[PDB]
């Protein structure tokens, strides 16, 4: 099965998922000098005041914080988007060392980690339908750098001991994802894909320019997670990131000058 090892990692994925070599794959390097300011892009609208978190799951590739998406409770609108996109889950990608871990890069700079807040277009009715559509998903990407602690991340860090291994889940109610945002909502945007199999070309990527700061102790706790199931030999959950893919016939747009 696919993963991030020597034998099943990103360079192998094309054999089961040929769209891996497609025309709008993610992530990409954001060349900040080549991205064009698009004065017609709107401010992002992030409306998370009524978000209902439910559960946290170790899926063997990352951990997902899942939300109630059965109503318009936590939505993303505006920016490059037409219509309303409902928050379904967030997860991270991170490194074994602070100098790697992000999926997107900025002028080839790798951050320690990257947060993905995943949303689906409500005109398609459910997430499974939305991933079959070129405008089905909107993923809000936020870089993490190591420095000062992020206080709004700590409730996530403290539960990870309870979901160490693949298939473990824990109740995770009343978590406020607004605590993970930076101050500025300035962003880059481009059409892309899921960054894991099945690599479907269904994502409007919205990547915030301002990173959030997390502490070394916070990311060290991410790196204590396991890819393996309980009672299997330990394989630390680190370097769960896909490298940058060819931009091909795409333009990255900036919301800011
Ligand atoms: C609960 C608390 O942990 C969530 Se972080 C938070 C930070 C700022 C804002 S606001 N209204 O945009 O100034 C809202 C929420
Ligand atoms: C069977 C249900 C529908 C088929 Se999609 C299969 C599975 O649910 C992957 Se969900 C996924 C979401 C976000 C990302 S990312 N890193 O943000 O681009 C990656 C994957
Ligand atoms: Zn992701």
């Amino acid at each position: 099965h696919w993963g991030y090892g020597k034998h099943n990692g990103p360079e192998h994925w094309h054999k089961d998922f040929p769209i891996a070599k497609g025309e709008r794959q993610s992530p990409v390097d954001i060349d900040t000098h080549t991205a064009k300011y698009d004065p017609s892009l709107k401010p992002l609208s992030v409306s998370y005041d009524q978000a209902t978190s439910l559960r946290i799951l170790n899926n063997g590739h990352a951990f997902n914080v899942e939300f109630d998406d059965s109503q318009d409770k936590a939505v993303l609108k505006g920016g490059p988007l037409d219509g309303t996109y409902r928050l379904i889950q967030f997860h991270f990608h991170w490194g074994s060392l602070d100098g790697q871990g992000s999926e997107h890069t900025v002028d080839k700079k790798k951050y320690a980690a990257e947060l993905h807040l995943v949303h689906w277009n409500t005109k398609y009715g459910d997430f499974g339908k939305a991933v079959q559509q070129p405008d089905g998903l909107a993923v809000l990407g936020i870089f993490l750098k190591v420095g000062s602690a992020k206080p709004g991340l700590q409730k996530v860090v403290d539960v990870l001991d309870s979901i160490k291994t693949k298939g473990k889940s824990a109740d995770f109610t009343n978590f406020d994802p607004r605590g993970l945002l930076p101050e500025s909502l300035d962003y880059w945007t481009y059409p892309g894909s899921l960054t894991t199999p099945p690599l479907l070309e269904c994502v409007t990527w919205i990547v915030l320019k301002e990173p959030i700061s997390v502490s070394s102790e916070q990311v060290l706790k991410f790196r204590k997670l396991n890819f393996n199931g309980e009672g299997e030999p330990e394989e630390l959950m680190v370097d769960n990131w896909r490298p940058a893919q060819p931009l091909k016939n795409r333009q990255i747009k900036a919301s800011f000058k």
